């Protein structure tokens, strides 16, 4: 199976996999049960702003999500990425909705990584502010589409905007990032979305995960719902 | 047929299709044979740079090449891509030999493309200052290899480190490239790249382009020597 | 008196002194009768973005202005900033109310200088998306304020938020940005900047500009209204 | 007195002052006297690198030193910076000599700040890899000087280029920076310089530094030595 890292955007509290009481943020280390998590003051409807960090020395994954004119929440796991994850990796988006559902629409995404060697600089940087109907540099998965009001729709949503229950959906970067070399002396990544999840019910799911994956990721089979478009099973 | 813009340190000099009597760069539009050339005082065995620059708005192609303690080349080119080239191209660079020879390490290579909208950014950045053996962002064609003293080399070089003739490779960015969208108000891109090129011969051949292509763009049959790895034949 | 190199948003046509019969963007290298101007369809109460780009090598100033849902404005001038301005500037953004008013709000202004030699690079970049009430990494001269709703307001509003007739003011970065050395084989800049103008009169004045100057560059006694605080008279 | 955080590289064990009994990288809070230290395997007349990196959410202060062909050095310590410091520093370089001597070139010097709102991000970014004779976006103190091989000489070099004792000199980026505002929900920095210490003597002194302070920092009175340009004394 697939190797994934992921911070994660839970809307929907499954008290039985060990999510708490609340929508929450979460460090997703080979497994849907969060490392470590924060409350989130999830708000239906309102675009808000995801952060993630991490560098090679000091071995820490860091989240940030907020929204305009309200107090942030953040979440930090000690990990070191070169004991989890494989020297070439693939980052991407995935979101899901089940029984219960939102929309997990991406308005922009961000993402750069460093290596610094001892010689020195080796980098990459994306930036999408908006998402053409062809997108070529994204691979999606499952019910990701782009170009709808120029957005990145992970999920399905309906003519009229409704979201559908039921979906999943991943948008990968199409071109390998390199997280380790053996002449790196500091090798960093920070990442940034800005999404908007919207639902009719007062009882909003899955969520959105940012996540990094060995470089042939798939969605596993049967990952809608609290699984989050990662995970093949509850582990 | 491929679609081809390239900027070339061409190092022979090719009377019979147009070269002038001397080592040169050249703006390279669809043809081998420059619409635009500058006289290059090539050093062979010496690291030099080169630097391109484009934008929509003034749409001119300009170059620059360069070595340390020296005076350096210019040559600039109007031409509007956007009638030239597709929406999404693949960027790379291409190098060749012939019956004379020299190597063409590549050092470094880092490429910039913005697109700035109506709403505002997208970006491409990708810089290497080292190249390891499995480098799974470039796609690598005919001789290219990475990883020999942490260089590209993108044409044959013996165990001894001796350039051989009748060589061609060139070396593209994995990620296709957006360089027009329908609500770019302005569209950018930069290039630097760091070549060393060294003959024991007093007549080195046959030079290094930077090059944008169709993304699907491969080495044309029979393009060594003085095609350099870009164009079927010498129209 | 000071060197001025700018690019302007002009609101109000003061046909005497050369503008066209509509509000308009121009370049203005030392006086304020622009070189080259381009028709502006400006929008009383919309947020606008302008873009200035110029590099060494092609020599030739351009902008663009456009709003969110319209078509945009071009302008270009042929001219050797390197014959015009010294080695050293300040950068900078200025506006003007006389007779006619407006507000001349700033949301965010972003720059970026490259200087790159032979040997390579030299860079400065800013960016503001918000400015606070002490924003010692800018000089403010004349009216301008930051921190009102977290933005830069270069001409005086009122308690109520109404225009101002009879006021000028600037913001220039508060380091010197080195726009050309004896070793650069290149050198190029970039300017972004997001506006709101709103006037509750048909008529507003007087307009916005990004501009260059000498690094002690102050605002000219009775540059109020069509001067644009950049220019003392209409030569 | 001035608000000092510094990065150290103290190339002469002072063991009364606790440094331990080798060249070592030390990171300073309000203290010539290391919160934390890691053994440095310095080498005399090798072009060596460092790189600094910290952020507000992790509140980690780390840094790195290598030289081509070597492993590096590493030391970190938890502070929170924004309780140390205040909301507008100046960042800048440091060194001297003593009775012990040696050069302290700097070659190249980068720095980058970013804050990111809840709104999103204002950033700092400078890039020095040559520096001319009048640098005017440096403020040098003490016996720095610019421009010599294109170089920054912290402390003072003979006609010959050799090093002379009891010299003390700093250099600071002109602009003052942003590292703690209200809205911020992210604050980070990354700092690298590449360096070249030199002396004719088996026992070198004193070192370099990176460091942080209050914008209007000067050389404390008889900090030369040990004291690194720094501190007032050895509290
Ligand atoms: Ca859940
Ligand atoms: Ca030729
Ligand atoms: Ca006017
Ligand atoms: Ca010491
Ligand atoms: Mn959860
Ligand atoms: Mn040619
Ligand atoms: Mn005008
Ligand atoms: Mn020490």
């Amino acid at each position: 199976a697939d190797t994934i890292v992921a911070v994660e955007l839970d809307t929907y509290p499954n008290t039985d996999i060990g999510d708490p009481s609340y929508p929450h943020i979460g460090i997703d280390i080979k497994s849907v049960r969060s490392k470590k998590t924060a409350k989130w003051n999830m708000q239906n409807g309102k675009v808000g702003t995801a952060h993630i960090i991490y560098n090679s020395v000091d071995k820490r994954l860091s989240a940030v999500v907020s929204y305009p004119n309200a107090d942030s929440a953040t979440v930090s796991y000690d990990v070191d990425l070169d004991n989890v994850l494989p020297e070439w990796v693939r980052v991407g988006l995935s979101a899901s909705t089940g029984l219960y559902k939102e929309t997990n629409t991406i308005l922009s995404w961000s993402f750069t990584s460093k290596l610094k060697s001892n010689s020195e600089t080796n980098a990459l940087h994306f930036m999408f502010n908006q998402f053409s109907k062809d997108q070529k540099d994204l691979i999606l998965q499952g019910d990701a589409t782009t170009g709808t009001d120029g957005n990145l729709e992970l999920t399905r949503v309906s003519s009229n905007g409704s979201p559908q229950g039921s979906s999943v959906g991943r948008a990968l970067f199409y071109a390998p990032v390199h997280i380790w070399e053996s002449s790196a002396v500091v090798a960093s990544f920070e990442a940034t979305f800005t999404f908007l999840i919207k639902s009719p019910d007062s009882h909003p799911a899955d969520g959105i995960a940012f996540f990094i994956s060995n470089i042939d990721s798939s969605i596993p089979s049967g990952s809608t719902g609290r699984l989050l478009g990662l995970f093949p099973d509850a582990n």
